[PDB]
RNA sequence: GGUGACCUCCCGGGAGCGGGGGACCACCAGGUUGCCUAAGGAGGGGUGAACCGGCCCAGGUCGGAAACGGAGCAGGUCAAAACUCCCGUGCUGAUCAGUAGUU
């Protein structure tokens, strides 16, 4: 339950800082999806565990496209990283990031 | 000096979120002014909706165990998105009396 929380606002290249996002635009995505952004984390050896029904905040679109959040754990609850690659949230979103256009094109 | 946006960094958080460094843009107030006008007030208003302003936001809604918060509707509201009317100012058509002043 003491897991990092992770919407799909923060990493849409199509919204703005104010809108969500967390992430500079450059190496943001477009509509990225709570679905995509578990896939490619989890691929990666990260536990993740997707919430499909819960909404950000600040979004306001009703349509599933846009709904879901992503709960990523850094720690073994000894209060160690999980993985030494990942020490930050921003270290996570950065990568997915990176890897969700591998996927579909 | 102020407002609103937008971009890019840190920092704290399980969320809504909290702390802080830069960059840029728009507008505002009112303090000096000009390689400035034919004349250019630092006026007065109104719209600000079907989503585009900002603010306060019932409900509802999203986040939350909750406190509370986000986004924001109906309604209210504006020194400060944008739009627009009036006043002033400048040129510029025109009207009336057959009015004069003087023939």
């Amino acid at each position: 339950d003491r897991f990092i929380c992770i919407y799909p606002a923060y990493l849409n290249n199509k919204k703005t800082i104010a809108e969500g996002r967390r992430i500079p635009i450059s190496k943001a995505v477009e509509n990225p999806t709570a679905t995509e952004i578990q896939d490619v984390c989890s691929a990666v050896g990260l536990n993740v565990f997707l919430e499909k029904n819960k909404m950000y905040s600040r979004e306001w679109n009703r349509d599933v496209q846009y709904r879901g959040r992503v709960r990523v754990q850094l720690k073994q609850e000894d209060g160690s990283l999980c993985l030494v690659q990942f020490p930050s949230r921003k270290s996570v979103m950065l990568y997915a990031a990176e890897m969700i256009p591998k996927l579909k094109t």
